[PDB]
């Protein structure tokens, strides 16, 4: 295990849905699929922040989420910084992003 | 911190390996493949390791690399710091891997 910090963001940068090249928000526009991730304008401005993106019929929706010091995923509110800490689903960590995005995106 | 996306720059490359990490899994990937090289997570607190597998004419060879808390990238031994070129850091690992493979076939 180690610091699991390092081990959980290997999971998330070496997936085909982590968007390395996409930085700001109309490159976001420009790519829209189930979902991108990508790395958060926050984390330049505790956690490591990523960020989800999805378009749906309403149009584009972001998901911020961080992960932090050993490896805990969280949810975050972007209204007030309220976090709700998210489980790792037994098959990982994709596994679990990927269940979090496609089931808000049906849940909208 | 800036470790943070010196590891985005290295999981998201092309010649990163998550599913090897083993010494058997690493003879097992070159008894085939013909890549050039690839990184892989190191069986390895004040140093993140990040190992580095090419293989020449007389066998597997690798190399260590360390990155700290600050970013810097540092290559191991038996020390010497590293500057990342322009163009990034797999630009860098590029570059100080395959001329350490091209040292050796031409002192081989």
């Amino acid at each position: 295990e180690s610091e699991k910090i390092y081990k959980v963001m290997e999971e998330i940068f070496v997936d085909r849905h982590y968007k390395e090249n996409i930085r700001t928000g109309e490159e976001v526009k420009q790519y829209f699929a189930e979902f991108i991730l990508r790395w958060s304008s926050a984390n330049e401005s505790k956690y490591v922040f990523i960020a989800a993106s999805f378009q749906a019929s309403d149009g584009i929706h972001s998901i911020r989420y961080g992960i932090n010091k050993n490896g805990e995923l969280f949810s975050i509110n972007t209204a007030s910084n309220k976090v709700t800490p998210i489980d790792i689903l037994p098959l990982g960590v994709m596994a679990t992003l990927t269940q979090h995005i496609t089931q808000n995106k049906e849940l909208i």
